[PDB]
């Protein structure tokens, strides 16, 4: 499952050697958030650029789902990222790491995944009294070639899109590579 995703990336991300397909990487993990907010629960998204080859998505939503089954063992968190508008499994399977920090109930949750293996189950790190979902990712670069780097005007076109065709939705884009910052948001 995850295995056909590593080994036929082009088929499920798009091109994976001029930037499309890591851009729609982006683009999958924001149309979650933009989907929380459709339901009424998410004001604001906030996408960041690190310095460090990472994007990370942040939500204001009820958060992920963290509860466990308890004859599986398995958290829904889990079953969201790593079970198959092409979904977040995909972006999961496709970078080398990916961290998923859940505000949840009073609690923060957290769980690491490397090529869209969990390394440890969902667990606490802390309290907290907001709520919402982050993601992080790191892309592989077994799978992406020539363009390996997040292009700043190419997130911003789209989500000042998403911004517009979503009205009364927050999204701001911060670039830590040189503190580029943008707001989009229409009334
Ligand atoms: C940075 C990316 N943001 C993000 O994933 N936000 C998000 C997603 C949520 N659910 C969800 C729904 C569908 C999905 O795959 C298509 C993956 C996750 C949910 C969600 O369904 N929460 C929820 C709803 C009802 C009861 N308990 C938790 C909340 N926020």
């Amino acid at each position: 499952g995850l295995d056909a995703v590593r080994k036929r990336p082009g088929m499920y991300i798009g091109d994976t050697d001029d930037g499309t397909g890591l851009h729609h990487m982006v683009f999958e993990v924001v149309d979650n958030a933009i989907d929380e907010a459709l339901a009424g629960h998410c004001k604001e998204i906030i996408v960041t650029i690190h310095a460090d080859n990472s994007v990370s998505v942040q939500d204001d939503g009820r958060g992920i789902p963290t509860g466990i089954h308890p004859e599986e063992g398995v958290s829904a968190a889990e079953v969201i990222m790593t079970v198959l508008g092409v979904g977040v499994s995909v972006v999961n399977a496709l970078s080398q790491k990916l961290e998923l920090v859940i505000q949840r109930e009073g609690k923060i949750h957290r769980q690491i995944y490397e090529h869209g293996v969990p390394q440890a189950p969902l667990a606490v790190t802390g309290e907290t009294e907001k709520t919402g979902t982050m993601v992080r990712f790191w892309p592989s670069l077994e799978t992406f070639t020539n363009v390996t780097e997040f292009e700043y005007e190419i997130l911003a076109k789209r989500l000042r899109e998403l911004s517009f065709l979503n009205s009364g939705v927050s999204i701001r884009l911060r670039d830590k590579r040189d503190g580029k910052e943008d707001h989009f948001h229409y009334e």
